[PDB]
């Protein structure tokens, strides 16, 4: 899982994706599709293709973007300080492409550790259960 140029994914990115993504821009809450979708499978990098979310850990949280109570892997992501916009959240971004993604917040389900991870769904890529090993997911079908 690798990220193209600057300059390819200009080309292959929609306008929005690209802001998200590459300039840490945010969505309209609630604007996504994403944002109601309950489907068994998984959440992808929309960039890279790396695994990042699984429909297992998805839930309402109200927030206004699609929220998880987790990564699909502890290492799919890593956290950063944001003190964008006056204020102290944690952005969290990427392994591979360094996308970034959203934010993860302290308050989410306590019996699921806690943690709500709030994504812009323009910076995923959802592969459901009946496409997985035709899309080269095959292996991570444990975890939806
Ligand atoms: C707008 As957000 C999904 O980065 O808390």
């Amino acid at each position: 899982y690798k990220k193209p140029s600057d300059a390819e994914l200009k080309r292959t990115l929609t306008e929005e994706q690209y802001q998200v993504t590459q300039n840490s821009a945010t969505e309209y809450a609630f604007s996504h599709e994403y944002d109601h979708l309950f489907k068994p499978g998984i959440y992808v990098d929309v960039v890279s293709g790396e695994p990042l979310f699984s429909s297992a850990d998805k839930y309402d949280s109200g927030c206004g973007w699609p929220s998880f109570t987790r990564p699909i892997d502890a290492k799919s992501v890593t956290e950063h300080d944001d003190f964008s916009f006056n204020m102290r959240r944690t952005e969290v971004r990427s392994r591979a492409a360094d996308s970034h993604l959203g934010h993860v917040f302290p308050d989410g389900p306590r019996d699921k550790g806690g943690l709500r991870y709030c994504i812009n769904g323009a910076s995923l890529k959802f592969i459901p259960l009946e496409q997985m090993d035709a899309a080269g997911y095959g292996a991570l079908k444990g975890e939806v």
